[PDB]
């Protein structure tokens, strides 16, 4: 049932920790504060069931995965974090209270992802010894309380596994907050691949 072995789910931390941490320090260099980013969680789940572990309007930012990885690349951020993130990219403290959006702060927090998963995929890119490209970073708002709304396509198929990545985030004079990320299995043994080759080249 579980294709994700102990070791697949321990790089998907540490590739994370670097990765999401890069997406972290061009952030606070746009911004003026420190920001930290940790993966306290790593969770295998059933395509079928992805959508049932998010309530509420929120926003999903996807990007598409060229040459050296193939594959949909999932962001799943809550209004609130949305809003401080806009809030902060628009001038502000950040610490507003209103899970309020409209198109001038999506069009900012498109900006942020667009600087932010651009170091992750590079990052990466270093990190495995391989060229991934990505598409621009597209943002919508899914509502996971419409029963008629499907989660993005990270897999074709109900019965397939994905990897439901968790990240807290630590904004300087800002409470914690976290957002979601979840890839294919089948990326995520594609990049073990890269991952154990140079792991063996000691």
């Amino acid at each position: 049932a579980m294709v994700l072995t102990p070791e697949e789910k321990d790089m998907i931390g540490e590739i994370g920790n670097i990765a999401m941490g890069s997406a972290a320090t061009t952030l606070s260099m746009i911004l003026g504060r420190d920001i930290h980013i940790t993966v306290p969680t790593v969770r295998e789940e059933k395509m079928k069931n992805v959508k049932s572990d998010f309530s509420g309007e929120q926003v999903v930012v996807s990007v598409e995965y060229t040459e050296g990885l193939e594959g949909l690349n999932v962001l799943v951020l809550d209004k609130k974090l949305v809003a401080v993130i806009a809030d902060l990219m628009m001038g502000g403290s950040g610490e507003v209270e209103t899970e309020e959006l409209d198109e001038i702060k999506l069009s900012a927090v498109g900006e942020a992802m667009n600087q932010m998963m651009g170091s992750a995929a590079t990052s990466l890119s270093e990190l495995l010894g391989i060229t991934i490209n990505i598409s621009p970073p597209k943002v919508e708002i899914l509502n996971f309380d419409d029963p008629n709304t499907q989660f993005p396509p990270v897999t074709d198929n109900p019965e397939k596994d994905v990897a439901v990545v968790e990240f807290e985030m630590e904004i300087e004079g800002l409470p914690k907050s976290k957002f979601y990320q979840v890839i294919s299995a089948d990326l995520v043994k594609k990049m073990y691949e890269y991952f154990t080759k140079k792991q063996s080249e000691a």
